[PDB]
């Protein structure tokens, strides 16, 4: 007693507006940090039956009937997960069924530090996530500042995490967690350092590593595991994943954190898993194991490194000026220009890219910068080569930024009016998709 | 830069897993409460590749560029869930961008009372959700237990909502939230009832209709939306979408709750919205609002009711002697088994269903009984005269059940022994996959 005409028929209203949105992926130069395209089979998997299946609670602990191929697919998840980044099933576990990267710092650190617990992050102006215990002084943003006590560090007006002030504010504030891995930070992170003073304090150690995660997984970057208690990573970015999250947690350090994680993961936070997450994760953590992706993974950095290099000799400034990963941040301040307006005049020539905030600015509205990354297009086959018209194209986007400041003035309203007709963002948008609509496209 | 060889191809492991999970729903009589299938065309969004987009925030102030297709399919399964449930955009709103059930509760609980608020909400035992304020005596179970403070009103010893300890409740405890709406509860709500209550302590009335909601979109049982502040729903079970989630919120009895309950959402819980789960649930609204919808759901109340009938003309008794909607919760207690066992054997025919609490019961080790749900197979064409059949199923197996405790005993682990093998469940789970293998299967 149900319909199975296909998506086209039942419905072409969103049948058009889904041939759109692929059509404007297809043809998009994408520097959204955060970003990547997943391949057929992630697509195949997320689309399956599976998501079918009430499985509350975890494999053999099953509140309903019928799982017995449910918990296959979640052992296989947890499995691969631990063989992707390298540590034993002896001293890590993993929790494979957070709904996306929010859900599982909140349900991580709720296991570790409970109600009002104390925590200690990277400022979102610095770098550091809304999960982080991000606040402002007029309200508690992220349920991580209220639910939670947070304290959050700066970094130096270079751009650097500044572990002389992080052990100033453990010893003061005595948190019992400090994350460290964050959202727009373009270097790597000391975690020995950060694993120092979290033994002087007896403080947990906390590593969100999303963004750097296949870094990670192919030792390329510093590893975590080494050091932390808990690691927390997103599926779908740099790994190239549905959109899902990882609790990875220390066994041997901490024993008895298993059920701890387990339990805030369910029944404290969530309740069903998403099955069809859990089989994509599942097929995408297998080719995170292959050499095939260490390769992608190592283009990435060359792409990210060639890309700064070639905004650089064309006098555009970036925070810590460059990169040691997939991402760089845009100082814009010296075109007096915002990243929100950048963001409009890339968007009309389908470029995809993030405003994003700097060390010198003190409000997160107009922010002085815009963040780029290199996965997305690297998963597009772009290479070092390609850098320089990616660099091309950002620097006319600039220039033509400060014209039509220039002509409209500084208001945001004002410059929109200055973008539809705009010849020259024409010409450029032609060139981007003429470029972009070219590349293979999972 | 990619591998887009298919599935079978990529990952034959996890392939089999699935095609066996395929094979396992066909040939299985589903009674889970909770579950349904979804046609080929929900299952098409959720393999789309809108998921790749990033678009924190909401429509028209995103976070991130090239967000134009992705704001019209968000507006659209707004415009789509407020059609579906006859409520006018003037007076109602609606967040889509829940990722499942317990994340809206939480956080809609959270825009109305903050930390350390005060909430009401029926027990786990008496039909009661985890997310409703569940706790033990031991420890706080639910995160809306202990992020929150929660008291829990009890149903009396007939299995029915009892108003006078509510209010009651409500008086001396005055909390800022009553939640109604249940897990496993078989009858109707007073919503009205439960209003005059929210007023007289000038609490907010929560109805989370998530197993009951396409009653109330379609008009034949009692509907919230006349006296509720707040509505969520999943619709993933009756409604029949995807994995997801939906807090709708009344803006004409609350002023400023919008901006209130969207914040909680982003960014005080949830980053990035998942958009393949929003197409998806935008593409089964639209059969939501069909007059064809309508019918589907009054035959899975027909079938209900047949199931009812048909189990108590076979001498099983239900909690409330009855239902209104399409569950039901047997109580074992008469057979001297557990709903742990019979949904072990119930396994083992390919019947699921899962173990339920009943008034009685002290605790959730040991459930007196299980719940059944007629959703699913009102979705693979059976009606009122098929009914019979799965009560004689059941009814066969709560006698197998009985006779495997008599020969192995009370212990869980030595009655799972007597399954593998068992001559009459062979036969049964012969009989249960012929017919079910042979009903449509979306
Ligand atoms: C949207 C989001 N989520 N997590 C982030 C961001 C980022 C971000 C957040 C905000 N927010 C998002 C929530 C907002 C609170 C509100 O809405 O009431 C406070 C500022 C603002 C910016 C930018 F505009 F660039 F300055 C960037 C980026 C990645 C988009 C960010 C930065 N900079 C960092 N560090 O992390
Ligand atoms: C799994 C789950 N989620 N929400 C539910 C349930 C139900 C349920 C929950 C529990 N729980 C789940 C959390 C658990 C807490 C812990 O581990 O520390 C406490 C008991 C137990 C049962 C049953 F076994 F039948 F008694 C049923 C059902 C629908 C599966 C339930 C009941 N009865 C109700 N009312 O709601
Ligand atoms: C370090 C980090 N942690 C957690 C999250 C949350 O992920 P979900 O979006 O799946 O909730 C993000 C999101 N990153 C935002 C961006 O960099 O574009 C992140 O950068
Ligand atoms: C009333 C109610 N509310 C919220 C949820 C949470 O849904 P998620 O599983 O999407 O978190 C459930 C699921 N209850 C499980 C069941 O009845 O089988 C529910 O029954
Ligand atoms: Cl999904």
């Amino acid at each position: 007693m149900f319909n199975n005409e296909p998506l086209e028929q039942i419905d072409k209203e969103l049948h058009d507006i889904l041939a759109d949105e692929e059509k404007r992926q297809r043809e998009t130069i994408n520097l959204i940090a955060s970003e990547n395209l997943t391949n057929g089979a992630v697509r195949e998997c997320l689309g399956n039956r599976v998501s079918n299946k009430y499985s509350e609670g975890y494999p053999k602990k099953r509140y309903y009937g019928g799982n017995d191929f449910i918990d296959k697919i979640e052992e296989l998840c947890q499995k691969r997960a631990l063989e992707a980044f390298n540590v034993s099933d002896e001293e890590w576990g993993v929790n494979v069924q957070p709904l996306s990267g929010s859900a599982a710092n909140v349900q991580a650190l709720y296991a570790l530090v409970g109600v009002k617990g104390k925590i200690m992050g990277m400022h979102l102006c610095s770098g550091g996530h809304l999960t982080h215990g991000f606040f402002d002084e007029k309200k508690k943003v992220s349920i991580t500042s209220d639910m939670f006590e947070s304290k959050l560090y700066k970094c130096n007006s270079q751009g650097y995490v500044d572990l002389d002030a992080v052990r100033e504010m453990a010893l003061s504030f005595k948190p019992k967690v400090i994350i460290c891995g964050y959202t727009s930070y373009p270097r790597d992170i000391d975690y020995q350092q950060f694993r120092q003073i979290c033994d002087e304090v007896n403080a947990y150690l906390f590593a969100d590593i999303s963004h750097i995660s296949s870094f990670v997984a192919c030792n390329i970057l510093n590893n975590p595991f080494l050091h932390a208690d808990v690691v927390t990573t997103t599926t779908h970015k740099i790994l190239r994943g549905p959109r899902s999250a990882l609790i990875f947690f220390n066994k041997k350090r901490n024993p008895g954190i298993e059920q701890k994680i387990n339990s805030a993961v369910f029944p404290s936070f969530q309740g069903g898993p998403h099955n069809n997450k859990i089989a994509a994760v599942a097929c995408q953590l297998k080719e995170v194991h292959s050499p095939a992706f260490k390769e992608y993974t190592q283009q990435v950095l060359l792409n990210s490194k060639a890309l700064a290099k070639a905004l650089i000799s064309k006098q555009i400034d970036l925070v810590t000026n460059g990169t040691d990963n997939h991402l760089i941040v845009v100082d814009l301040r010296k075109f007096s220009i915002t990243g929100s307006k950048l963001q409009e005049t890339c968007n009309a020539i389908n470029v995809s890219l993030n405003k994003n905030t700097i060390p010198s600015d003190v409000d997160c509205v107009s922010p002085s910068g815009v963040r780029i990354g290199t996965p997305a297009m690297t998963t597009r086959g772009a290479k070092e080569k390609d850098m320089e018209f990616i660099a091309d194209v950002l620097a006319r986007a600039i220039k033509i930024t400060v014209d039509l400041q220039e002509q409209y003035g500084k208001k945001l309203v004002d410059f929109k009016k200055g973008l539809p007709g705009n010849a020259q963002l024409q010409q450029l948008k032609q060139e981007v998709v003429t470029w972009a609509g070219a590349l293979p496209f999972p």
